[PDB]
C-alpha cells in the first residue's frame, strides 16, 4: 500500500529535518482551542491572543509605554517561523505539492498568546503539484503567507512591509540550512526569483523583494525585526544594527 500525503510529508520530514516535527501535526485532529486564520484573524479574537501576548512580554514592565509594531512583528515571526520550515522542505522535496490553503492549518496557540502548534488536514494541492519550486513558492506566499500579513495589517498597529522584511529573511536563512539538501541550482533560482525580483511569474508584486539584499557577497536582512524594542527581548545576531 502506498503512503498518504500525510504520511509521506512526515517522513520526509523525520528524515531530513526531525526537529520540525514538535510544531507541526499531519492529519491528526485538532485540539478544540485551535483555531484557523479565519477564526483568530477576527479583530476580538485577534485583539486578545496580542493581548495576551503583550502582558507577557511586558509582564515585569507594567508602567513602560507598550510599543505595539515590534510585539506584532515577534507575534507574527512565531506565527511565521513555526509554520513555514516544515512547508518550505515538504514542498521543495516532495513530487506531490501539500495544500497550503489557510483554512486546511489549525493553530494551537501557546498559553503566552503566541502560536504554538499547527495541525494540518493534509491534500493534495494538485493545481500545485505540476509547479517548479519557484512556482510552489509562489503558491506559499500567495495563498498561506499574504492572508496573515492582511490579518495583522488590518490591526492599524503595523504596516506588512516589517512582517514581509523578517519573512524574507526567515526563508533566506532556511534556504542557506538546507542548501546541501535542495542543490546550487535550486537555492541560486529560488533567491533571485524571491528577492531579487521585482514582480511574481503572474505580474502581481513579489512582497519579499529586496527583504534580503547583498553586502560582500552574502545575503543579509535589509530591514530590522525590531524584537530590541521590546523589554527582556534580545537583539537578534544579526540584525541591521
Ligand atoms: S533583526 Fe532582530 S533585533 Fe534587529
Amino acid at each position: 500500500q502506498d503512503p498518504t500525503l500525510a504520511q509521506a510529508v512526515r517522513a520526509t520530514i523525520a528524515k531530513h529535518r526531525e526537529h520540525l516535527l514538535e510544531f507541526i501535526r499531519l492529519d491528526e485532529p485538532a485540539p478544540l482551542n485551535a483555531m484557523t486564520l479565519a477564526q483568530w484573524s477576527s479583530p476580538n479574537v485577534l485583539s486578545s491572543l496580542l493581548a495576551v501576548y503583550s502582558d507577557h512580554i511586558y509582564r515585569n514592565q507594567p508602567m513602560m509605554i507598550r510599543e505595539n509594531k515590534p510585539l506584532i512583528s515577534l507575534w507574527a515571526q512565531w506565527y511565521i517561523g513555526l509554520m513555514v520550515p516544515p512547508l518550505m522542505l515538504a514542498l521543495l522535496t516532495q513530487e506531490k505539492a501539500l495544500d497550503v490553503s489557510p483554512e486546511h492549518f489549525h493553530a494551537e496557540f501557546h498559553e503566552t498568546g503566541r502560536v504554538a502548534c499547527f495541525w494540518v488536514d493534509v491534500s493534495e494541492d494538485k493545481n500545485a503539484t505540476p509547479h517548479s519550486p519557484q512556482h510552489r513558492m509562489e503558491t506559499l506566499i500567495s495563498q498561506a503567507l499574504v492572508p496573515v500579513v492582511q490579518a495583522l495589517e488590518a490591526t492599524g498597529e503595523i504596516n506588512g512591509k516589517l512582517i514581509w522584511s523578517n519573512t524574507g529573511y526567515l526563508i533566506n536563512w532556511y534556504l542557506t540550512e538546507m542548501k546541501q539538501l535542495l542543490g546550487e541550482a535550486t537555492v541560486e533560482s529560488l533567491r533571485h526569483a524571491l528577492f531579487f525580483e521585482k514582480t511574481l511569474t503572474n505580474g502581481e508584486d513579489n512582497p519579499l523583494w529586496r527583504t534580503v539584499v547583498l553586502r560582500d557577497g552574502l545575503l543579509v536582512r535589509r530591514t530590522c525585526c525590531q524584537r530590541y524594542r521590546l523589554p527582556d527581548v534580545q537583539q537578534c545576531g544579526d540584525c541591521t544594527l
